[PDB]
């Protein structure tokens, strides 16, 4: 099977507060498993110098304190995401997401632009490496129980849908990789000191960009949740 694809529209939605706003989420391939008729697809909010916060996941089901102002719905292909009444917080820009296939891959994003009228990772500092050379960037986690669940990484450049890279069971140490980064990237963990790595290798020019770690679990709790705070490594 070819790679997912998630395509978003509007690209951009210029609203004033308090405007009812929909966006939509095509996908290339249906979301929709016959085992168990769930959709697996997520709704990802990263506002203006943030990270990515978890909105709604299984196309409908919002994380637990996400404002009921937020509604998920569609199946299959079709999706869509609406805010009955949008306040300034809102800014950002929305990510729909799919878990369905490996590898995981994310929409374009639609960009909201508003007129007024306990789980922690966190990551290494920034980076700047030379050419060639290679970078290890950790991810501690604390506030669950480290094991029970997977480190996902990603990448993300500034007007780019962000990419999969792959997971790494916190349990195992066995890792799915993004074929795209698999000669790239390499994970592993750390179960005493509850630290995820991953080491970019061979860095080049177009290796330069934000990365995250992301906590993702099973069942109700499969789709990425948690996100770290990113760190940025710039190839000189």
């Amino acid at each position: 099977e070819a790679d997912i694809v998630l395509t978003q529209t509007p690209s951009s939605l210029p609203v004033s507060v308090g405007e009812k706003v929909t966006m939509t989420c095509k996908s290339s391939q249906t979301l929709l498993y016959s085992n168990n008729q769930k959709n697996y697809l997520a709704w990802y909010q990263q506002k203006p110098g943030q990270s990515p916060k978890l909105l709604i996941s299984w196309a409908f089901t919002r994380k637990s304190g996400v404002p009921d102002r937020f509604t998920g719905s569609g199946s299959g292909t079709d999706f869509t995401l609406t805010i009955g009444s949008v306040k300034a917080e809102d800014l950002a820009v929305y990510y729909c997401q799919q878990y369905s296939n490996y590898p995981w891959t994310f929409g374009g994003g639609t960009r909201l632009e508003i007129k007024r009228g306990e789980v922690q990772l966190q990551q290494s500092g920034p980076e700047v490496v030379k050419t060639g050379a290679s970078v290890k960037i950790s991810c501690k986690a604390s506030g669950y129980s480290f094991t029970g669940y997977f480190i996902n990484w990603v990448k993300k450049n500034s007007g780019k849908s962000p990419e999969w890279i792959g997971h790494i069971s916190s349990s195992y140490a066995t890792s799915t990789y993004n074929q795209k980064f698999k000669n790239k990237a390499a994970f592993t963990v750390d179960t005493s000191s509850s630290t995820a790595f991953m080491q970019l290798n061979s860095l080049t020019s177009e290796d330069s960009a934000d990365y995250y770690c992301v906590r993702s679990g099973n069942y109700e709790e499969y789709a990425m949740d948690y996100w770290g705070q990113g760190t940025s490594v710039t190839v000189s």
